């Protein structure tokens, strides 16, 4: 008999128990950590992709208290220059910023590019994102003891895994927080592709377990359709959550406005996609191609997100994200829960600013 | 490791097994209590919403057995003149009425928290049942809204809600309320789940609070989520004592809101309370939408009812607690559920009570 | 604290394992039991609605070794009249018939019709078949004692029902057969309208189990849509399978052939469908003259493809089953349920059964 | 009560656990065993059908290290032509065929199927010079296949030979007795097949092999997976459970090589792709499959191509440096249906065109 080890579930297979409260939505507190030693005001990071973060993104995303990873599809001197444009840079009250008062800002590296490091490090960079395909390699675990061993104070995040024999060994060779998610991600193929992966939910439970041991953060990066799957991926014990395609369609990402039947959108592609690798540089892809609606501002698409975490924290009973972690209790849920849960019988007439 | 407490079921994952009976549909009684004081004829509530229950749904509502529990989305003065018009209103047309003690129709009025000026003019007004709603019953607000209530109005029968866990029921319960309601997610304009990550599937939140909210000899009712008749029956099988409705009410005569016009059809609008458009940045829990012009509630409350009289047949009850006692489920599966709907054939003409 | 007694499965949830054979699909044999005393050739009964079953579609089904149920949607002259142009009619070397030589026929009746009964029985009827949308009722379980009592020789039908205690009580209340199916029949609303059912696969298990005590035969009757489902019935036990939609659009069921978009099509509707109950309400109308209480139905009215004649629908359907029993190794229905082993299956599992990702061009005589 | 011995799952109930890897998926070796006797360099053999495989496709599956099975839809003579036509095909190409599968004397390896009872036609294939026989039946685990294998090795003791189809340990073992040199497994699971719904027998595919390979193993018998091949994912998962190799149908009838002609539908280019117990097929009749088109995807290179790269970086993913190696760390997730459409492209229009996704 083949080895079956556990039955995975993701975001829609749960969802959270209420619980008595004495705390307002408003009232909550929603900051949390990014590394061990870098804080984020609110847990959201916009993805490393070349339709998602560049400066105009990552700006935002630091303004409004998250963060920004520039992405590594570009050549060392226009990522550095991507990153000096966010350092550089009453209304943005929970800013993150460093300890000079400049915003804070992360930068996406391979393995093998230590050059990069060395100009976004003299950049001003505040954390590295070592990410790959297969973060539990000897490549990656090689790279990050020593960039580690170079830079010891430079925080370093490094991914993507799934498993927590793979948080155990990234934890162990230095890494400042894990990224978990193999095959969550929306424009991803790589659970098709390679038939390897693990749902995201059981996923960032397995990893978050390991981590703790070592006082390390977990990034849950992928597969967050709505402000619901935020809240489940931050109870069940991540301390942020990267998001792509929720950020693809707004203003401050790269990439222009086209139209296509009557509507407006913007490109949003893996960056294991043939677009985005031959633009970079016959190849077998583990992403596709895609677009996805025009939705305006990231400010007005980061306020739905937050304030749908609120609410959920609102009804556990949470002041504070550890709270809410302590607190959550959750019920596997059926296919019918599911269409429950959504809207049904019911023609929606109004665009809903949180629901699509 | 996370602690996942159940797997949780909702309506479509389980079907009532026939028994042995010597009941006949059209004989059963379908009477229940909506609070610990005030009956019910038959046991249907329409929603406390602003495209579903004005005073025009209320009077059909309670003339049929039922009741009908107004909006709170309006000025106090407003909500005191919809429930006087109820209860002015009135008869062998409508033999099963709910009435109360001096012949009047019984009609409810919801209330938020902290809106003890609203509570005091409903009373005045002569309001049958105060409803307390709120995205999250089990909280300190409500709670103490509760204990606030009963202490000023000790005869005023109150529902709180809404409640999804056993440990939400005995808090209301404890607090004094007459009955809970129990919803957390299930309604069709409902994005709660979806939007927070919260909710628990209607069938096992109904179980795991009746069981508690029985030790206290509180009534539940079960509101959100009914698509179908047979959805009435498994909810007051599982152990609620009355159903609260919205979507299926919302498309008729008597419900407030113009009937319009699009590509052909007919239609009204319905919409979630907490949706834009229903609190009017905001952060909604509902959406907004329309529903097809069904006819009259009247024609409506009779094929529900007609559901559920063929549900107690079929498990041999002659009333809804002899319904209770008797009631044994089956999970069932995908293949099932596809197996209970109409499958491999085009229907042609319309039936009343499918859709 | 709510009564969970079980999961129950339907025929989409199994597939049958293959097992060693020996035999060759069309050696194997077919015959079995209707009835404790009535035998068929072929285990296939048509259904007894108005938009399937009269005396063409049941002489056809007799003589292919089957049996057809006059539907009682009709007064009772009318239905004496459809039961004797089937007593009255070697291409047809299976066909089905009694000690005289003649077809075999059912005929449907209802809670407390014994004049109808009397009449079905004077015109020669093979067995009745007592309907009612509750089967484990005392109005069914009266109705069988004194038809028993009257008519000791008539072979009787009851149904339908959908648990053991159901199929003890029919079978202590003297039926030659019971008819399980609560629920899964392609036109039934029941399940939705009224939350009340089994999955038919369980139900079938259920019933047969309890029913063998009794050497009662278990009609499998709703939910079949393919010959895979009537294999896999009659594999969990049944002794025969009754089939409406898949003979509903044929050219011996009752009712015209009409034109939809260029493709014909024939009416196919639910018995406890508005348009099916409208003619018995309006005799009740008539006859006292009073508003009458509308309708709940049960049911629902649609339409089915138009697929030819009931011998290539049976000829598919036999030949599924065929297949089967060269799968499992069975020389016949009575080996076929003693060799039966099952999996459970996923709902990935049913995509990957079905014909998935290649677009069908020619349709197949046995699959839409 | 009914036997309900277990519950089966397919491809989309699990996914394949990421392990510690040391091995680039450049570097994995992906050769395998087609039978006892013969080697494959590639796991991947196209199917016995009259849409899929005669000698064109037979030969680009050779030299790109595989196997093409020629389809028995046709009389002795035909057949024989076309395994003569791939043993005399250059199998080198304009290097360019480094990986080409090829026998003692140099020629490109090919199959060929038959049926019960059909010596005549195999003395012909031996003649021709015929690599592997491949007995095809709807149900392997019968007394005709059984004795037409013991007939065909008390013929020709080294003639390898391939039997199925069979879902069960107990026909797994059945035919290893009898002498079979692989078995193949797949009741029901192919694309075109309808098996199952016509029968209501079938096990879905991924405890299919599971449990015939355990028992096969016990006779160091290979298992070729056959059937419900849709993504080179499905590949990765058939080959770690223990199948020795992969035989596809509906992802290689589009091709250039597949016999039958391109045709246009709706400004689309299609080829016809039919089960050979389809109507067409097979000339009242009962059909077990049914005759459709699949998309023009191009070469069977291409193909093939883009299949053994989701294969090598699965092998990444899991850290083996070859088959074997993969087998024995491979681990499983049983998933949701939420975890399929997690899994797959959700909330995202596909704008272009991916060449190992749609
Ligand atoms: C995130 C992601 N999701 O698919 C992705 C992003 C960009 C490119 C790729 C491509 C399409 C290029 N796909 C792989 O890179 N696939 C793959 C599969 C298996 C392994 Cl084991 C590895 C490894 N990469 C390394 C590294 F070079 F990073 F050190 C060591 S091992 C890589 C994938
Ligand atoms: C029923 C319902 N379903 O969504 C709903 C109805 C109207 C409005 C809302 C809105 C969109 C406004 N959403 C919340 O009100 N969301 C929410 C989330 C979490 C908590 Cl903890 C609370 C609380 N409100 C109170 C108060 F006392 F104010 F009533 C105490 S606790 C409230 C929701
Ligand atoms: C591959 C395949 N997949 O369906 C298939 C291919 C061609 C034809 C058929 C048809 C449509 C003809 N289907 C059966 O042949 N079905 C079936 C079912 C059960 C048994 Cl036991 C047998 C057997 N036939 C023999 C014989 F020797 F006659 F060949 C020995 S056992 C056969 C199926
Ligand atoms: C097959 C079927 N539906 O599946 C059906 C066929 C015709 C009519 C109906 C209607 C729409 C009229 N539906 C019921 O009759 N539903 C129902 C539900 C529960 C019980 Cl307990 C009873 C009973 N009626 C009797 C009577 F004596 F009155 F006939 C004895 S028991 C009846 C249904
Ligand atoms: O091409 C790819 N293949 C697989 N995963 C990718 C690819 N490109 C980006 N990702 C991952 O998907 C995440 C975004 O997923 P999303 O928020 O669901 O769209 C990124 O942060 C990466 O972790
Ligand atoms: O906007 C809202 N968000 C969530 N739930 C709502 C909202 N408005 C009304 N509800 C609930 O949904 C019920 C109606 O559900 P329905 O019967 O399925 O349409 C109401 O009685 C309320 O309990
Ligand atoms: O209107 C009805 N409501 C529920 N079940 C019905 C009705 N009419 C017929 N049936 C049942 O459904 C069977 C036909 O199911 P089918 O073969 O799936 O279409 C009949 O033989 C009856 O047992
Ligand atoms: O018509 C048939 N009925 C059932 N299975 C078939 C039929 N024709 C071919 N097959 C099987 O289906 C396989 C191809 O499946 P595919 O790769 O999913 O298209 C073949 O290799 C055969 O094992
Ligand atoms: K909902
Ligand atoms: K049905
Ligand atoms: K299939
Ligand atoms: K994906």
């Amino acid at each position: 008999a083949m080895k079956i080890v556990k039955r995975a579930l993701t975001f829609e297979d749960v969802l959270l128990r209420p619980g008595y409260s004495e705390v307002l939505p408003k009232e909550v507190k929603i900051h949390t950590k990014l590394t061990k030693n870098i804080t984020l005001n609110m847990p959201l990071i916009s993805a490393a992709m070349d339709t998602v973060t560049e400066h105009r993104a990552a700006i935002m995303m630091a303004r409004l208290g998250g963060l920004g990873v520039i992405h590594k599809n570009m050549d060392i001197a226009s990522q550095v220059r991507e990153v000096k444009r966010v350092k550089k840079s009453k209304e943005y009250p929970d800013a993150n910023k460093d300890n000079f008062g400049r915003l804070r800002v992360g930068a996406a590296i391979g393995v093998g590019q230590m050059d990069r490091v060395d100009a976004l490090v003299e950049a001003g960079v505040d954390v590295v994102v070592l990410d790959s395909a297969h973060g539990h390699s000897k490549g990656i675990i090689d790279t990050v003891k020593a960039i580690k061993a170079k830079y010891p104070n430079l925080d370093l995040i490094a991914g993507n895994i799934a498993t927590a024999a793979a948080a155990k060994a990234l934890c162990e060779a230095g890494v400042d927080a894990v990224k978990v998610g193999i095959g969550p991600g929306s424009i991803c193929t790589t659970r098709i592709v390679s038939g390897v992966g693990v749902p995201q939910i059981s996923a960032i439970d397995e990893c978050v377990e390991e981590a703790n041991k070592f006082g390390v953060p977990v990034i849950a990066d992928g597969g967050i359709k709505y402000s619901g799957d935020i809240a489940k991926a931050l109870a069940v014990g991540a301390s942020s959550v990267m998001i792509g395609s929720l950020l693809a369609g707004t203003d401050e990402s790269p990439g222009e406005l086209f139209t296509y039947q009557g509507r407006q959108y913007k490109s949003y592609r893996g960056m294991g996609s043939l677009g985005a690798m031959q633009k970079g540089s016959k190849l077998v892809p583990e992403g596709i191609e895609g677009r996805v609606p025009y939705v305006g501002s990231i400010r007005s698409v980061v306020h739905q997100l937050l304030g749908g975490l609120r609410s959920s924290m609102g009804y556990v009973g949470a002041k504070d994200i550890e709270d809410f972690q302590k607190r959550a209790e959750f019920v596997e849920i059926t296919t019918a829960g599911l269409k429950e849960s959504h809207v049904h019988d019911v023609t929606i007439t109004h665009e809903a600013p949180n629901y699509k």
